[PDB]
């Protein structure tokens, strides 16, 4: 721990972009931000800035769903988004949890399909976790930003990314960022 | 009998990038992205050398090794980036590292050295008539170089051009017709 500063000066620009987001994509969201004295080092609070505010963006754009569907779904009718920062070993842990509608697995299976990169028989027969790493592959998705990009600015700092959903739920993007 | 992707191009860089990068012991995180634009067909056995020259260049030149990116403060793993895409009538394709960048200093002084400029004229330089040296032929030692590659994008009717930052990296864009 030569070059640490807390996580804070890259997390207190999100709030007002957050917000901003919010208002313009029509979704009512509360966001909550955990452990803004993590300390880690200063290169990572540099680069991890483009990274954190694509996947909050993501959550209240794919995630969150407008106040009056929420209603509709029987969901509280606010949106809640969480940027967390943590201490797991030697690891710093920053975490985007949404309780959105939830990643949709079988659109990816269907575009998996689509691709040829399964057929239909060798679709019903992987796991969440298999089906959410499309979500990794380049160019797998439509757009450059992305998923792929968040996972190449994470490893370049020599992180680790993973993401976990529940339909109508919600969703989890955790990063490992390693000790220096 | 006209278009294909560009993927003919770039599958074979990424083993000549790993292979590239481990033995000028560099870390590097090589992208690729759009291989499925297209292209003509003509483009794809003349554009490849070029191309794989400006990746050797990013990691010979542009990605420091581990120390350094860490003594820098940057992401110890260097990025290299190659893509491809449409833009207006055609195709951009893109080479770029965030590695130390082109060394302006070191290009006046060969440019002095090989006659293309007087001293007297150095200290006034724009990065770009600094830059535009490289495409000088006859600049680089041996072979292709900078100035083969722009002669072979020019052969092609397109395009290109330089961007660089000290300790920030280099880009390099071509820009090619597309009929
Ligand atoms: N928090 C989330 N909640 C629900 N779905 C999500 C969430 N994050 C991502 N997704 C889904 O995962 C797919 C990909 O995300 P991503 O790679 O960021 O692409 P993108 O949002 O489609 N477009 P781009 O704007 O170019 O990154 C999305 O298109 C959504 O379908
Ligand atoms: N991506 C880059 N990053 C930093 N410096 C670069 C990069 N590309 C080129 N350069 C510099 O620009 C000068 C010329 O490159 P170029 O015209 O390709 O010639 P070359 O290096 O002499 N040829 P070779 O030895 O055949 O690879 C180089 O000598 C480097 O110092
Ligand atoms: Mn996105
Ligand atoms: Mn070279």
């Amino acid at each position: 721990g030569s070059h640490m500063v807390p996580i804070s000066f890259v997390f207190n620009r999100f709030p007002r972009m957050v917000r901003d987001l919010a208002k313009k994509m029509n979704k009512e969201v509360n966001f909550i931000m955990r452990g803004e004295d993590t300390e880690l080092d200063r290169t990572f609070v540099e680069e991890i800035g483009e990274p954190l505010l694509h996947l909050l963006r993501n959550a209240i754009d794919h995630g969150i769903e407008p106040k009056e569907e929420r209603i509709a779904k029987g969901k509280p009718p606010i949106g809640t988004l969480i940027l967390s920062a943590r201490h797991e070993g030697n690891n710093v842990v920053i975490e985007v949890e949404d309780d959105g509608r939830g990643i949709d697995k079988e659109k990816i299976i269907r575009k998996a399909i689509e691709k040829g990169l399964i057929d239909e028989s060798k679709a019903a027969t992987l796991s969440d976790q298999e089906i959410l790493n499309f979500l990794f592959v380049p160019g797998f998705s439509t757009k450059g930003v992305g998923m792929d990009v968040v996972k190449n600015v994470v490893e370049s700092l020599n992180g680790s990314i993973s993401i976990e959903s529940e339909k109508d739920k919600g969703t989890k993007v955790t990063i490992r960022l390693p000790l220096t």
